């Protein structure tokens, strides 16, 4: 009955140990969670749109035309590495893991009380009320990366935390042209429509069955069982000019100081070794073949047009550009105590060398004369169609077969978990905003809803909004997400560099006099990595 | 439901007999703890620093300057034998047993009730709040005696209690240079910081289940088991010179009264026996050898200091010096119809003999001439380092291999019972603070919060702290203690000191007009007991 | 004779039990190269620096001591440095908790003997044999090489060469105190042998031993252990750290770090109990906390036995009682350096149990809040008149409350094992090594080419023997077996790692010509709590 709990508040993440050197992780997860009821019943579309300041020249970037559904459910998002880890345990799983694997995860919500403000306010317990639950079991919803537009849950185990309004986005037919700054023309901006073909509309009622919880019962699912690839904690110092056995000395160093380097014994027109280019006898350090193109270069700060809408190009590896910025909130990691509307934002300068410098190499005639003096050659300086802040570099793109990359490495707490695969028939080989991909079933979404609580003088043949009692709840969420993982081993005679508390960093993980709280982003892969 | 109990309220100890003269004893216990919700929900760290104070040189020993982590959790804890016995219960306890046991220990909340107020006020019951509670199975918590600040549970069984608000210390690093009334400059007196590696926030949430207890639900913990050594409750009065075979008389008495003292006949310097003085042929009373020392002298009122600040060494026993001293308030002894502020004191001038009178010690020359020279020897009278204020027996110490030492004894009724073995690699031989000692694995302390709730003006995006209704609970709490003791036997022709009620103490067992009830200290080792 | 007996093998191994608990398997293996002892005689020495001495003030100088001089050599591997390189160190201390010491064996194989024709020419000789020899019985004196820095390599790549086996006879000695400025000379006397303490031992009466021609390969069994585990985290918590804090009537309202709280209610009023019968006022400094961590011992303190004075060994502290290491190319210094100073360095432990004599005081019973400046000794009053020695050099604060953490694990020169004294009162911990041999410590293995004579050579000869030039080396390896759990984070923050970075990037990789250098490492990183 009322009287009576359901369930258990459960945080401590646990480690179980099991043959060949696995590791069980248990990241147990609860926290309570508070609902308003929505802004109406109503499914509302609506065209956001920002013309006004699109329609000056030399601003096509800051756009944010798009069309959404906005719907009175509100989306309980689990998926985002703050919820399940604190600074204590990700700095175990950092450390002394090397891979990772997605193994389960479960949900249960418990606990649920309802109450209703009289108005100088007073609060009443609605004990026969209802909040309204539902799970996608199957998918069929459109799946809504909360983490990315920092939607997802809390992370500190002791502050409330809030549910996001649910909204998925509209098709929405675009034009527009880009406009360089200053430009006397105005260019064509216009939002056509919609062409109807393409024109979705998902509810939570037709598609998925809901269960109406009320004051003394709790919903859970199934232990959903994941299947993406593994993911791995560490990164590769190798790359292309230092991949396969490197030459054979003759001029060892007699003394030590860094001023004293080697030479290779014989002349760059008389070295041995399989050159990548065949009618040249410099067979050098730049020259020689290697199995693979480590790395990848690709377009930086391009855009693409469509029916979509204008949206950057993904870049999967870069070297201050293509790393991602983050931004969060208070909920989020950000210095609780701190006024103001502004957030706080970094940036995951990642270890992974893979991502190519930009000013690092040079297109010149086949013919290749070594002592050109930087004048018959397309260098970086050099621009592509006159203007000086455009060359090469920011047009030139490789993608090729001989193309080898890395998966995206963990953000610690705002990275996301878990992604969807592709709608599409051919998919891609690495998503950008996850570690994990879904490969072909994937987790369900939860939403939550509280149910109408209708005054008396109710009509639903009135034009006007219906009139309901205020009424708010909160619940009691919980889940356990399991990992299976492998302990490092010492393969190399040097030390390896840690995730450590130090003497600069000492106050960000802790408490401070007023309360405050913040959560420092961590770098996810720190060991090192060879081709073996 | 709601409306059905969950168990029983129990005062009543019972003592049930065994064979070979031992004698079960169980103390049960039970409180009605009324809880207040937290200040503050989040976790806060305050250094508390009287440099105003302890700025005049003299106030030395002064110091409080320390940090601590508050947390929004407040302790139940039963480390009190008010807690769990009465004066007519200890009365037996101290009179017919000799040894006592500590076997099991349990505790369990049950009957909780929560309730909320409005403005004058209008007090209306929370069917549906939730109590959260936490008991700290594995020991992840940093151990409390609740005892040492007399914020144990209340003691008089009728009266409701309160629990402690919880919190631990955090790490400092602080010097101060002691410096006295005539020092000129100031000494450095400045809190250095906290050391990086020993930063050691914890939080209940992620480090022990917690389960929400609502109105018609219970909480038991199960039986923990002690494995104590057992503690006496008989005192030794034999000390060094009380040891072995006493001299023979040649010449007794002939005729009563005190002054006709016995003689013996054979003269000192040609005297019989053992001595550990390798070149003094007398052998008196105090030069006969005895097989070890009792007690130990010990640096009396000596302090020192450590990265966390300066202290005072603690003292096995005492004859005032070394004595522990206690101050409580109304819920541990003080008479509760008393007005003002002042905490009521005794001083424990515990009954074993094992201490030292320092004025009475001294040293002489290697020599050993037959009368001393003032010269070859060195008195308590006389100074050290040109302090005549101080003299050897302030930094002066006997511990060695030969120091036997009797156990602290039980002081009723703000003794604490149990106490953690420190987890050091080398352990101390005995607690100053309690007689019994937990060898490995200890028990479990209850943390006790009401969850919050909300209204539903809030969201996590302001920087204030969170708006919350004024929500409060009381729950009964019970406790069984279980003993193993064994009865006293009449080896002697004499009667022993007894407790006893008489003309003088015939008030403080009692009531008064208003209700007053005082619980009054009482002696605890009475019997005397052959040490040899 | 032309067959291998044996594999070089230092590829340490992490096997993986069930509640995890970790079977750490350190394999290690050197080549040891051995010359000729310089005499077959047991040769009986005593030394004397009188000349260093006898100059008043130099007590500290005292090298007065005998012992016999042996021809054998000692293959000890009693060290961290021999058996883990620095990649399993990080492993070791940035992941277990505790460490179990299990078992220990060795095997020497592959022994070769040459000659030397004098230029000179180097050549086989197939009768040679080398003596070797293992004390199973314990029969011995211990002398672990850790001690003087003369155990085995820490460079498997390097060879080796082992130190000439010799140990302490009995010597009575007096040399008294004296001052810059004494009036005449100290007493400074040797005073020969007493006849009741002299034990003289030998291997060729004690102990079997073993002739290794070429191919015999000489192995031990493994030798179990039964020590007591070690705990790879610090204690934090001293005095003032152990209990409930008091309640705060007054938090702090606004942010920042000036903003200190406050007790509630004033000194004298405040509840709680103190260990002082004649005081009222609650104090942090007062309080009765459940015992003692840590003790103030006499520091620098040095007393006289029959056999000359020593220094009195100190506990913890926290400057005195941090242990000082001197090693040389071998065993840590870089191996490029010229000259012969050894490098050095001061373990500054992590373990707060150690003492700050500077903050100390001693007043009296009669506890007034401004005390007088007399009634009371600060760290600055002399003692005897003696400006410069005050009262905490020999104060002694040591008793039965008191509690003590074992010495940590040094990296890479801190020794391992070691033998429980033989006398009947054992001492609470081991000063020089963490791991204790309960009742019995795995046999010293002792070795030494047996003797190659020219045919002129008499018996009857006053001189010594003609031996031949001979020398031989060996390949030793060893295994040594550790059980250790694996740490569980439960507090909220991060702790402390071994972490290369940018200042300390350079001391693990090797230099321009090939040298190396081990720096020292810490042990203890964790906090773990006290109570």
């Amino acid at each position: 009955g009322v009287g009576i709990s359901t369930g258990t508040f459960n945080n401590q993440t646990e480690f179980k140990f099991l043959e060949n050197g696995w590791v069980e992780i248990t990241a147990n997860s609860s926290r309570l969670v508070h609902l308003n009821m929505p802004e109406s019943e109503n499914y509302r579309r609506v065209v956001v749109n920002n013309m006004d300041k699109t329609a000056v020249n030399g601003n096509m970037a800051l756009d944010d035309i798009h069309a959404q559904i906005v719907t009175p459910w509100s989306l309980v998002d689990a998926n985002a590495w703050g919820v399940w880890f604190n600074p204590g345990d990700w700095q175990l799983i950092v450390n002394t893991m090397s891979e990772l694997h997605l193994v389960s995860f479960e949900q249960e919500i418990f606990n649920v009380v309802l109450k209703t403000v009289s108005e100088t306010k007073v609060y009443n317990n609605d004990l026969t009320a209802s909040l309204m639950v539902a799970l996608d079991s199957n998918n069929t919803m459109p799946f809504t990366p909360a983490a990315m537009r920092s939607e997802t849950l809390g992370f500190y185990p002791w502050k409330p935390t809030i549910p996001t309004p649910w909204r998925y986005y509209f098709q929405w037919d675009r034009t527009l042209i880009p406009s360089h700054t200053g430009t006397s023309g105005t260019p064509t901006n216009i939002y056509h429509g919609t062409d109807p073909d393409d024109v979705q509309f998902y509810t939570i009622e037709n598609s998925v069955p809901v269960h109406l919880l009320r004051t003394g019962d709790e919903f859970a699912t199934g232990t959903f069982f994941f299947d993406c690839k593994p993911c791995r904690l560490t990164h590769t110092w190798q790359t292309n000019r230092a991949l396969g056995l490197p030459p054979f000395l003759n001029s060892l160093p007699q003394s030590e100081g860094a001023t004293n380097f080697g030479d290779i014994g014989v002349q760059q027109d008389k070295r041995r070794g399989v050159t990548q280019m065949g009618n040249t006898n410099y067979i050098t350090e730049a020259t020689i073949m290697r199995p693979a193109e480590v790395g990848y270069s690709a377009p930086y700060y391009s855009f693409e047009a469509s029916t979509q809408g204008p949206f950057k190009t993904p870049i999967a590896a870069g070297r201050a550009d293509g790393n991602p910025r983050y931004a969060f909130g208070r909920q989020h990691g950000q210095k609780t105590t701190t006024t103001g509307e502004t957030p706080e934002r970094f940036t995951y300068i990642a270890h992974q060398d893979t991502g190519r410098y930009p000013e690092g190499d040079w297109i010149q005639n086949i013919n290749f004369n070594l002592p050109v003096t930087n004048d018959n050659v397309l260098l970086p300086t050099d621009p592509i169609g006159g203007k000086t802040g455009i060359n090469y570099t920011n047009i030139f793109n490789t993608y090729g077969p001989l193309t080898a990359l890395n998966n995206v490495p963990p953000v610690y707490p705002n990275g996301q978990i878990w992604d969807k695969e592709f709608d599409t028939d051919l998919k891609p080989r690495l998503h950008v905003n996850a570690p994990f991909v879904c490969q072909n079933n994937c987790p369900g979404q939860l939403f939550v809803k509280v149910a109408p609580n209708l005054t008396n003088e109710y009509d639903p043949d009135a034009s006007a909004n219906m009139s309901r009692i205020v009424t708010y709840s909160d619940f009691w969420w919980k889940g356990k997400l399991v990992f299976k993982a492998k302990l490092r081993a010492s393969h190399t005679w040097n030390p390896i560099q840690q995730m450590s508390i130090n003497v600069d960093n000492q106050f960000n993980y802790v408490p401070s006099n007023i309360g405050g709280m913040k959560i420092v982003y961590e770098k996810s892969q720190l060991a090192p990595r060879k081709l073996y």
